[PDB]
């Protein structure tokens, strides 16, 4: 099993009040759904994602990150987001990411492709 | 199918050297192996993604995302790369990305842990 | 006088102790020091920055932005940080930014030139 | 002077078009003027910054970040865009960028409030 896979699997949210669901495999593989509570999205989107299954011992996080395309089936806003962060275990778990959200745009409006943000996801709110 | 399934699905080289080689599912999947020309990083890593199967008919690209976690058989980076971009069909196909490399790292190292770049991706070299 | 610059001058501190230290002027120059509480740093550095000196009136943030280059009379840590982001008015005002650290590389390092992380500056504390 | 004082101190170009006016200061200041061929931008603004005036001799290239508040006399985009990047002299001398462009939003909207791109610079075209 993977040291943090019991850790990190199971429902978190952020800030914005968005919900990650997520099922961390022994092989480092997450699978789950993102409900995000802002932007053009509505109900469960599909994510993926990787993380370190053997992570360093010497009190480091667990790095992991994982993405949504923005289509469903209700729903597609052109876009997809990736969040890069670690795992944080202990009383208050946290996960703490930065996140990069590309929309498919033409060339000439490619240089206002891509926003930066960042999110931290708990397990409880 | 996904519009740019055919498309996407192959063999890519960066700027780097490095080797991206996905599978697009009719979903939105992203499947993969990933080998870095650079880093801490020998071999192929497992990778994950996905991406807008039905995209914009207006001459827009293909958003897209997908995670490496750098740990495979020969080395663990404790380290996570998330790509966010889109691709861009026609003669000279490209997916232009920018990433962001997370380290697993102490709660006081945290500060330093996040790495942001661009790639870009072509068929060739 | 610019809307915020008797918002905006005074001394800022960061989540990770970190002392900003700015004069915001009538025509949207920033001047000022910056102390870092991590890092290879010590003792003040020179930053400059400009901000929006006449913001929207809907609510709406000041939009601003700064540089440090990481030299001065005690050290010298060939790297510049520039934060990006926006002053939030009121009983708990707020400057809420992200940033981007590059350092001086070989060009065969040049990948992982640059950091990328968030810093959010109160009154107090 | 600057090691690269004079390197860095001239007109530049990058890949949308945008022309990059600059001095530096043998104290490590940069001032001068940004006219951006793309967004809400018109003529010229006001830029100030840093870099490092005494750089790594062992083939680095020298750190430097400066920052625009898009407001001039003839429009304001209630933004800024900081650059953050290194100077790479030589027969090619090239200034290598990303960027972090962040409007004044509500606290409703922060989560959209930031770009990310990535800017070369040259001393033709
Ligand atoms: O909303 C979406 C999908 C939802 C994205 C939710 C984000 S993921 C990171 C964050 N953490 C979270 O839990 N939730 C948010 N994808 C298109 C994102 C278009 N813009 C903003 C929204 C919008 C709605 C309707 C019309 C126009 N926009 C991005 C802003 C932009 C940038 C550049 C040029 C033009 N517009
Ligand atoms: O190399 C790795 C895995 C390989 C990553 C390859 C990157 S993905 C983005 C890019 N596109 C690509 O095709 N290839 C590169 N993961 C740890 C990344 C540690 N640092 C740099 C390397 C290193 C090797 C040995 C010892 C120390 N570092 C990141 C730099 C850093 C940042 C903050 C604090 C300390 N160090
Ligand atoms: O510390 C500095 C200057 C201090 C920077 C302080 C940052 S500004 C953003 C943030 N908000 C804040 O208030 N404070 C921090 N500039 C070189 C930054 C080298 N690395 C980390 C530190 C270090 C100290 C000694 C030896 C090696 N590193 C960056 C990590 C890295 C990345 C890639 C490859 C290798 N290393
Ligand atoms: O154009 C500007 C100022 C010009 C900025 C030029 C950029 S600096 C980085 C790059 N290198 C360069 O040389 N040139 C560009 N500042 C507002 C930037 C609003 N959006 C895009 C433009 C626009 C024009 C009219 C109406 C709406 N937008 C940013 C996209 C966005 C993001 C999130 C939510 C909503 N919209
Ligand atoms: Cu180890
Ligand atoms: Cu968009
Ligand atoms: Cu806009
Ligand atoms: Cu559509
Ligand atoms: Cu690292
Ligand atoms: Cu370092
Ligand atoms: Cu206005
Ligand atoms: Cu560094
Ligand atoms: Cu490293
Ligand atoms: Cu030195
Ligand atoms: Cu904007
Ligand atoms: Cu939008």
């Amino acid at each position: 099993m993977g040291r943090d896979e019991a850790g990190i699997t199971g429902t978190w949210y952020n800030q914005l009040g968005s919900t990650f669901i997520v099922t961390a495999g022994a092989d480092g593989a997450l699978t789950g759904t993102y409900e995000s509570a802002v932007g053009n999205a509505e109900s469960r989107y599909v994510l993926t994602g990787r993380y370190d299954s053997a992570p360093a011992t010497d009190g480091s996080g667990t790095a992991l990150g994982w993405t949504v395309a923005w289509k469903n089936n209700y729903r597609n806003a052109h876009s997809a987001t990736t969040w890069s962060g670690q795992y944080v275990g202990g009383a208050e778990a946290r996960i703490n990411t930065q996140w990069l959200l590309t929309c498919g745009t033409t060339e000439a409006n490619a240089w206002k492709s891509t926003l930066v943000g960042h999110d931290t996801f708990t397990k409880v709110k």
